[PDB]
């Protein structure tokens, strides 16, 4: 049981103002770890703070802009240290479909989904390294395997991420630091309002799972604190798909 | 922590007397389930029971009498009633190569590693569905994807087991039931002795995963207890390789 | 043609297909009897067998029998090198699908598809390969499903049997491609034959498959042809122990 | 049994200057194609296009230059009319570990080898999607799925890719566009001189295939073009490896 702990473990977790990212940053402080969240919305990481409990720690900052990367790092560190467990769960689609896709919509989808998750890591590593033992969580998708309407240049980030995680545990798994991928299904967030607005695709993605229902928050936490805990010590490299089986059908 | 727990259920575990399958058992025992163990030899399984503790129950039974199995499976039920938790680690590998499979060879292996999975699951399924909940953990392997000397017909009953547990799911998730396969690296254990016996092929082995080291028993209790519990309720069909990244390079 | 043309030729080689008195079986075998190649045909009909061999024209012949007799396998080996010697090319085409939801599957179901679609296969291929060794080439295609990778209604069986089919495959190329014969199998999608009646039989169905296509449509006989000759030529030397997916980009979406 | 045919075709190759494009667009080239080839330097492509023979056409171009792409497009389309067949062999590898990439060498990266291919099939499809007619080839890699030392950036790119292929076909393949990526091995070009400079790590390379050698350049003349004609037609959205089997191992 002690296997699944993150008790006095600090964390980093993009994305944390909403979706499947203010879960994760809420799972973790409820479960003990000292969470440092970042989004773009300082009022929204003030409400993500107000729900968390335990002990959080909110920066504002533009993840868009990687120039300030390597300053956001230095901020991320100083409320409770080095972080023992950083969570990419900042992202984007901007559901333009190949013929509609646009340089601009191109490029923050690759800057927000790929370049961003790779250069924090890179930077947040030396501190893990020092320790000896890491969890990185990147975000995959269903799209890392499977192309959707409108989703062109979101899952060629999102197969770039599985490779990505490949490639971090290549390169840091000697040192002690593990890189995995959550995999979620069609969970009620931001990125899936489309799929979710009309009840008729819905209920097909629905019904396109092993289980019949669509992800609901909760289904995260396990999956989770899994990869983010001393269970998963050996596991790395790997994407985990929480999709009630859409991928198995 | 709630979230990973196995207490109160009951779980069956084949090839209980040894390697990978005495350790689950073991772990499962000690976490609060009640365990059927099942294997070929009662002194063996007897060892077992001394070294876990907890609840369990020992049945001797040689997994390749298939027309028994039915019965093995109502002798399974007896003692703590029909298990929520099966885990089919029974296996063999003959490590025949192809110009020298053996008709018997072949043979068991299918029967081991693949049908025997499936028809006691499908006689311990209904137990499971009476209660809209079950956990199926079923064993892939690297020759799950990877082809080794020695290891056709080990392959085809591992690529097999793969989709079997998507199949698995596809049949019985809508009832409860999930269905996931552990993917173990190298451990040492009875079907890897060459492996570990030379020790050039033991590190060459451990320097193609990620952290650089081969598999130890302690490396498959978190991904077990995650895959037996409330935890990955929305993850099903998938395989879960434990492997320290080797099918990551 | 261009010179390159001649890197797909199966002109002068010697083949065997297994199913060949239907279906994606047939198409192979008169594909391959079409292409130049001396092919064996292997079906449980004699008489099937014989329209098959009046369809295609070329250099054939006919050999019943019926492939769920493991038993006999090493004398229809005999058998299939008699008509033209050793084959170059094998073609594992034959195959089943009971249907059996995992509920309802009972120990005949499950065996007979092991038996056909994995089994077989693989002792045909093991009694085959040494002609193929003593020349330096040969071509194994098996093949694969969606169900390779994807659970359908009544597939648990036919399923185990195709997960079990591609990595069969890698092991094949494991062995023997150090020899010269390479292993791959087709992946066809949704086509037209006896095994797919209940997808093909609802309209509806037909059109919900044939929309999870990248295309937007089911597989017709000639689709495979291609990807069929690729894979028994020159032209994939350096492909071994693949699956190759012709599905209209099904396992895409 | 001609349906392999490229004659009278017009392709597009990019990288065509050197190693596998110079390859490509020379097989179209013999094969009765009429082929623009498009590399930086005017004296390589001239050199192609006097080794090739056939009937073709050189454009010097940067290809890190994106803002241009529009404009090669145009240029691409002068000689022959609009291409048919668009082959995408330029890529670079920077080699940079992770703890050195540098953000220059990952956006280089990114940009031509995942970006480009994507901008440059965008301008060129109206013409193919007029014929109802066309095939795009992408490269994927090994390192779509495996990371070696020194790929972060570059798997990043070819996960990428291999997702973009499956997406091109969901956008383009209903009307009448295949798109599909060639994942070659190890062959000797530009990209690969570590790799084959150590004949140590050479001969463990072609020892980690199932036939026992590297590739060489007359390996990729059948499977492209199998992807660039009539046969296949119902063949989309896939990943076809030109390894030897190093991906079965």
């Amino acid at each position: 049981g002690y296997l699944f702990s993150v008790r006095g473990r600090v964390a980093c977790v993009t994305g944390a103002s909403s979706g499947l990212g203010r879960r994760a940053a809420t799972v973790l402080a409820q479960a003990g770890a000292q969470v440092v969240g970042v989004a773009r919305r300082a009022d929204a990481l003030a409400e993500w703070q107000a729900e968390a409990g335990g002990e959080t720690h909110a920066i504002p900052y533009d993840l868009s802009d990687r120039d300030g990367l390597e300053g956001l790092a230095r901020q991320v560190v100083d409320p409770f240290g080095a972080p023992d467990i950083l969570v990419h769960a900042a992202g984007i689609n901007t559901r333009q479909p190949a013929d509609e896709v646009t340089p601009e919509g191109w490029d923050i989808t690759l800057t927000l989904n790929l370049s961003v998750p790779f250069f924090l890591s890179q930077y947040l590593v030396p501190g893990m390294k020092a320790r000896g033992w890491g969890r990185i969580v990147n975000f995959a998708s269903l799209q890392t395997t499977r192309a959707f309407p409108g989703g062109i240049a979101y899952g060629a980030s999102k197969g770039g991420v599985a490779q990505m995680t490949r490639a971090m545990a290549e390169a840091w798994s000697p040192h002690g630091i593990t890189a995995n991928a959550l995999g979620p299904g069609f969970f009620r967030t931001e990125l899936t309002a489309p799929v979710f607005a009309d009840p008729e695709r819905a209920a097909r993605n629905a019904a396109q799972t092993c289980i019949g229902r669509n992800g609901e928050p909760e289904d995260l936490d396990g999956p989770l604190l899994f990869l983010c805990s001393q269970a998963s010590a050996y596991v790395t490299g790997q994407v985990l798909m929480v999709d009630g089986g859409y991928t198995a059908k």
